[PDB]
């Protein structure tokens, strides 16, 4: 259903340079995890309904940041900044979009394809869009598909990119990785929530949810059992995200 817009041969330029650039800087920051977070949380604003939110760099304003939901993403926009500062071209929406991307990529995860073209957007959505980590199922539905518009298939997927990271008692609350190798993308996500609660490991409420539902249970044993099908399904589900509401 896309139609990306024709970008000049500098911004294209600019994106390849950009991009190899943050490879090192979040590489070398150790900050993958963060960014990916940074670009999910941007994306997963857009309602479908209303053609509101969606990866736009609203997300660079205070007002979006000050969000609840939103808490430590200051920390990747100031880390940005100085890198975005080289890149006066691109747009904050396509920059962010990128450093999700290459966060994937620098972890050893798929390569989800990329376009350029998103336009900086004037308003920031209004809170409440992202999901609660305390609800199940139903909730997931509603935000994943009813607002932006996503197949059970993805919210499964792009649940499985709490490989990378972990939790924070100072901003959500909750505390600690979800693998033990929260700077390695691979299928682990979902073999540590099937092997039940392991100590130093953390399980949202959300992502129990995944067990226990006739739909997701069965994507959940598949990217278990086979890692291939896993980063496919992600990189299919990341590009979406990173799209939505952009090029139609
Ligand atoms: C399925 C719904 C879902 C919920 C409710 C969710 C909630 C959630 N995700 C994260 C961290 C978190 N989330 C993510 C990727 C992420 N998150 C995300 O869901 C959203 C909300 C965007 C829809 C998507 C679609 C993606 C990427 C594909 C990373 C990489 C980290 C680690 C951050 C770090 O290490 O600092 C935290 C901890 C924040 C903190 O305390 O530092 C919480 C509470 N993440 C979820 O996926
Ligand atoms: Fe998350
Ligand atoms: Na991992």
């Amino acid at each position: 259903g896309k139609s990306y817009p024709t970008v000049s041969a500098d911004y294209q330029k600019a994106v390849e340079k950009a991009k190899k650039k943050l490879r090192g800087f979040i590489a070398e920051k150790r900050c993958a995890p963060l960014m990916l977070r940074l670009a999910a949380h941007s994306a997963g604003t857009f309602d479908k309904g209303t053609k509101t939110g969606g990866p736009f760099g609203t997300i660079k304003h205070p007002a979006e940041l000050a969000h609840s939901a939103n808490n430590g993403l200051d920390i990747a926009v100031r880390l940005l900044e100085p890198l975005k500062a080289e890149f006066p071209i691109l747009s904050y929406a396509d920059f962010y979009q990128l450093a999700g991307v290459v966060a994937v990529e620098v972890t050893g995860g798929p390569e989800v394809p990329f376009h350029p073209g998103r336009e900086d957007k004037p308003e920031p959505p209004p809170e409440g869009r992202l999901p609660d980590a305390t609800k199940g199922s139903d909730h997931l539905r509603d935000v994943f598909g009813k607002a932006m518009g996503l197949t059970d298939q993805d919210i499964v997927a792009l649940s499985g990119g709490h490989t990378i990271g972990a939790a924070h008692k100072e901003r959500s609350g909750f505390e600690g990785p979800w693998t033990s190798n929260p700077l390695i993308f691979d299928n682990s996500y979902f073999t540590e929530l099937l092997s039940g609660e392991k100590e130093g490991l953390l399980q949202l409420p959300s992502d129990k949810a995944l067990l226990s539902d006739p739909v997701f249970r069965p994507l959940v044993d598949k990217y278990a059992a086979d890692e291939d099908a896993f980063f496919a399904d992600y990189a299919e589900a990341h590009q979406k995200l990173s799209e939505l509401g952009f090029a139609d």
